[PDB]
């Protein structure tokens, strides 16, 4: 099965995505910050990362900036999903390397025909 790594520093934000994920029959690997997301995928390699900007120790953006530094990240799918609603935020993801920049309020329907065109892209 298709793995997901679900990166967000909110657990509820976490476990509503990972359900919806889980219901299409992929895994799913969680992270609560950019700084652990790394560390993970030192380890696995993902089919997609869905990718938080605002959190603690290591942000959506750095996160973005990193994935670009390693041969075997810089291909792996990412949708941003955010809080940040300003098309300055969705520029700035896009221009590091984002497929796709989704805004909270999160909606399952949209999410999920969003993450199986990047999978069967
Ligand atoms: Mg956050």
């Amino acid at each position: 099965s298709k793995k997901v790594l679900l990166v967000d520093d909110s657990a509820p934000i976490r476990k509503m995505v990972s359900f919806v994920l889980k219901k299409e029959g992929y895994e799913v690997i969680e992270a609560e910050n950019g700084q652990i997301a790394l560390e993970k995928l030192s380890e696995f390699t993902p089919d997609l990362i869905v990718l938080d900007i605002m959190m603690p120790v290591m942000d959506g953006f750095t996160v973005l900036k990193k994935l670009q530094e390693k041969e075997e990240w810089k291909r792996i799918p990412v949708i941003v999903l955010t809080a940040k609603g300003g098309e300055e935020d969705e520029s700035l993801a896009l221009s590091l390397g984002a497929r796709k920049v989704m805004r909270k309020p999160f909606s399952p329907s949209q999410f999920i025909e969003e993450v199986k065109h990047l999978l069967n892209e």
